[PDB]
């Protein structure tokens, strides 16, 4: 397993657990009908150390860029700024996420050629399921 293998763009085909952990997150009635509602394209690339995640739906596009290992900053979907450190390891990329005290947790991982997108904050979990698409 290798960041390489999750290179591409990757349509969400399914989701459980999205709008808990929005709750959990705090985020507001306009975003989370937005988070529920969206079919994002993932697009991830990556060289090296530096990787690049886009999203891409009908409602919104987000970019944010890094080097593997690296904390930044991370303006999120629902307008966090993170400190953020994203890593692959154990064949999974990991985003962890900190701020006011807080952290929250998001896996990707090849399993069975789709794309497996996993969320956490405080127990409160989420799954994405995304396909690989041209
Ligand atoms: C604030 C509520 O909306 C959203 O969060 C949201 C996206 N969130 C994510 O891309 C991540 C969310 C956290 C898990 C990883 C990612 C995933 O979705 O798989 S993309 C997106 C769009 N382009 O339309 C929207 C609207």
């Amino acid at each position: 397993a290798t960041v390489q293998q999750l290179e591409g763009r990757w349509r969400l085909v399914d989701s459980k657990g999205f709008d808990e952990y929005m709750k959990e997150l705090g985020v507001g009635i306009a975003l989370r009908k937005m988070g529920a509602m969206a079919k994002p394209d993932c697009i991830i690339t990556c060289d090296g150390k530096n990787l690049t995640i886009k999203t891409e739906s009908t409602l919104k596009t987000t970019q944010f860029s890094c080097t593997l290992g690296e904390k930044f900053e991370e303006t999120t979907a629902d307008g966090r700024k993170t400190q953020t450190v994203c890593n692959f390891t154990d064949g999974a990329l990991v985003q962890h996420q900190e701020w006011d005290g807080k952290e929250s947790t998001i896996t990707r991982k090849l399993k069975d050629g789709k794309l497996v997108v996993e969320c956490v904050m405080n127990n409160v979990t989420c799954t994405r399921i995304y396909e690989k698409v041209e």
